[PDB]
């Protein structure tokens, strides 16, 4: 069937929450079966397990902090042990920090890297060790990394600068295993990450997170916010077979966002 | 069981649909289950192959023979496109042309071909597709991975021709905003068809071979292998991707 | 101790009568080239830039020009070299702006913009090629709404000079044979006539302010809090033509001041 | 007319390869030099010395850019020796070669710690110690984006941070009138460039070989690079800010 992933298995890291959850359930609804990686929240986690399930596919929600190179080997590992083989990874976990480069400290700067830049390189190392051959692997960007400059908003853009130059290098490293490697690039996407944002990115911690909502909403021409859903349905395709020849690309997923 | 980017009830137009990634397309949007206009201009045999192979798997389709180097021509398409299935959802731009040769010996008759299909053309296809289109609904261009990532020599009129589609693709996805009606460009690597054929020469199936290996995946671009792009594309699901141009090339370098 | 100097050299810069090809013939003059002015409408500001080059110890001339016909372009270059007796250095300047829905561009529109901004730029690249010293310099100029900004209703003339972009990419290959460096410049907010009729549209209300109160508006729009000037691409240009902007070579520069 | 004349300079890595080529062009241009070395004072006095011989002045200073701590020293004393600094070239990098498989938590934090971490941090300290009216430069690669070498996603990405870094730096620094800018040099003969034109003969037949890479047929050299740097800290380069640099004359 087009777009489907039946006998397939996948990994997402951060998919108890936001964009991660929403990737999850939606490999989950396309055929595959889920492994959920949480860091801090085993009770959402748990939850998209039991959603996938409710839904016909298999899921089971493994704790690793993807800071930690030797909690990400344990985290491919026993996803290997569990379902008996990995096809998909997608590396979703991030964090965003705001910040005129002045006040960047050393300790926000390596918070910021550890998990957006070193913690997705090594959830990919670990990814092309431990996936078949004709597997799929997803790295998370941002449209902050090449397209849009926000003042304050450095050290998260280029902790996703880097993730553009893995990923067309990495989709030639891995294609060995026939392996393609590609990122997606979310713009807006209304999950807590968002809402944190929309406060600094506006003139302006006054505003409900609703109206901010409402003023985003007017950036797409399309006259709507993004959704975990929305960045969901893409990586659902990229990870597809049909998906196959978008390899070492990088998509933005905004809208025709300004 | 949940069944993804399906286009029942919708109704799609792909000029250039009687031969290579246009035929794939139109077949493509078909299996997903659009009704579709094969638009050809000199391939009225090839045309038809495909109407037949749309019904075969179960959808209506239609050819319609237009020159969509002529902008009277591109109108009376999406009108008679209009006329027969009762709407349009889904316009995409494939029909292109190549060209090849230095700078210096370039002539105006040369660029005038060129640019009259695969840059004004489109542009106007794309015009008639905003007139004639429902909200919601889904403009394809095509350009090449050679309008910007590959520096090709002696390709400078070809790659002039989509550059100018890649920034169209952007400004589009603003003005067709307010149908609500998204606008997204494929820029195909090298994939196997009479035009790849022409110019692998800078044993068909010899040069072919060579190409195999600039992908990471060892094998060539097939005309299916973009489609399958357009399909997600123009899909309900594909709406957030809007003014991008996607480069389907395997991974080529 | 004098870096980027163009003595001995000779440069052509089309439309170079107005806004920016004017600041950039007179940059050129100013670092020792010799300037062909080309206009195809302004023979009194373009006579103006000639003796405003003479004036600075330089020489230059103005040669009528319509780079929308492919044959004035051959004419304009033949000249150029027949005046001066050689050419190194060759701007591609001339283009219009258009604002409009695609619902509203017309086939008399679409091709009063094409033809200049693209088909034009393109052939006075191929006889600067076949007419240009090697070592010599082709620069095309673009616009930051190529890739860079996303503007409604701006269609038309951002595609126009994607294809720019696209060309120039190539033209170096192609010219490299010749030992010649093909660049692109793509301005941004330059304050000229073309800046005044587009500041008009992109603005809140437009008409109802004055073309200076809308250009102090744009000010706060770049980091350094000011409008760009054709100086500021006339600078970047005498850079790219110098002999030490050699290893730049297939790159579009976007000189916008880093505003949004 | 792109002179540098009362202009004060700090370059990291200035010692040797395109860092001291940029120095001796900032002083060939007007500018005092601070020379920032690590490893190697024996090169970083040759190079004050012939700044000092074409007419300029100059300092060594040693600095493990590593170190955040050592930056904020470098940059002191660079304010403490010449009494302002007006241009902040962040140079120093090193070079990794592996398929991912292979890439070790230790290699990639020994890329990061100088390519991406300490050139921020450089970035910070330019921005706290620079007049107004300054200059901050970064330096990338062309493997960042246009090019996609095998088993080089270590260095790529390194610098691919670099290129998103000068485009949001360039608002930051709009306060103090500072222009943020990376070049991303391609292959430049220097002592970094044969190591990996092994990896990716003798070097004169690897570098005879990379010729060809060039429309122009040269293989590119530390002057290329320090000329587009001296155009763009001089106040003439002022409209380019916020922009990635790409000096590779159009190889490969
Ligand atoms: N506007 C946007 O939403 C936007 C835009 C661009 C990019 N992105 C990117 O999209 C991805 C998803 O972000 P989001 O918006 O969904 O953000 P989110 O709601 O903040 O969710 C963050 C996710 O990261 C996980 N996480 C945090 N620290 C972790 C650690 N040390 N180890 C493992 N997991 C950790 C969280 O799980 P725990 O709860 O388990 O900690 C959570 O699942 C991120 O990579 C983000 O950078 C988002
Ligand atoms: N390597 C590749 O294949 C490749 C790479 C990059 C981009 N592309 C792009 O993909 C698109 C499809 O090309 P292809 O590769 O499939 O080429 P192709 O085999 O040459 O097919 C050309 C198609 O264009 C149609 N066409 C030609 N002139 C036309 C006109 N005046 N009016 C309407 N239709 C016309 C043809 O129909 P008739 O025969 O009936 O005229 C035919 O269906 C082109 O835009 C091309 O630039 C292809
Ligand atoms: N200003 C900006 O903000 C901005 C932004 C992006 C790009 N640009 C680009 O910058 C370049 C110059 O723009 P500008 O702002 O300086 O424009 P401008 O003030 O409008 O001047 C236009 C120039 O075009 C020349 N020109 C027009 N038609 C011509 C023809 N048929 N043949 C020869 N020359 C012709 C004009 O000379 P005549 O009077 O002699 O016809 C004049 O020199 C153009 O390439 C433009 O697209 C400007
Ligand atoms: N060379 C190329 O082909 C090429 C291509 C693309 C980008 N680049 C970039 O160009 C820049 C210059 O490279 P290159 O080619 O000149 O390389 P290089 O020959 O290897 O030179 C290395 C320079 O880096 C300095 N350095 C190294 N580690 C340092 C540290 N911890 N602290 C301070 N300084 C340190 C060195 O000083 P000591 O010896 O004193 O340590 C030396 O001056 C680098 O940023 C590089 O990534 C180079
Ligand atoms: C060196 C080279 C040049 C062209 C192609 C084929 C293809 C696909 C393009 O890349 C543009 C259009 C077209 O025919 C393949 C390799
Ligand atoms: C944010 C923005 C950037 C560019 C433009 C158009 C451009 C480039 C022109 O051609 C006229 C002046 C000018 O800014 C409009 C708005």
């Amino acid at each position: 069937i087009p777009g489907r992933l039946d006998g397939k298995v996948a990994l997402v890291t951060g998919s108890g929450r936001g964009i991660g959850a929403a990737v999850a359930v939606h490999l989950g609804l396309l055929g595959a079966k889920v492994v959920v990686n949480y860091a801090n929240s085993p009770t959402h986690a748990q939850k998209v397990v039991d959603e996938i399930k409710q839904l016909g596919s298999d899921a089971i929600a493994i704790k690793a902090d993807v800071r930690q190179v030797p909690e990400i080997v344990r985290l491919f590992d026993e996803a290997v042990a569990h379902f008996g083989q990995l096809d998909i990874a997608v590396s979703n976990s991030g964090v965003v920090s705001f910040g005129h480069l002045k006040d960047v400290t050393e300790e926000e700067f390596d918070r910021v890297f550890s998990l957006n830049t070193r913690g997705q390189f090594f959830v990919a190392r670990e990814a092309y060790k431990h996936l078949n051959n004709g597997g799929r692997i997803i790295m998370t960007s941002s449209n902050t990394s090449r397209d849009f400059s926000v003042p304050k908003f450095s050290l998260y853009s280029g902790s996703k600068g880097a993730i553009d130059s893995f990923v067309r290098i990495f989709s030639k490293d891995c294609g060995d295993k026939k392996i393609t490697v590609n990122a997606v690039a979310p713009g807006g996407t209304v999950t807590d990450m968002f809402h944190d944002v929309s406060q600094h990115y506006i003139p302006g911690e006054t505003y409900t997170p609703e109206e901010r909502q409402k003023m985003a909403a007017h950036a797409s021409p399309l006259h709507r916010n993004g959704f975990p859903e929305d960045i969901a349905r893409v990586v659902g395709f990229l990870v597809s077979a049909e998906g196959e020849w978008i390899n070492g690309k990088v998509l933005t997923v905004d809208g025709g966002a300004a």
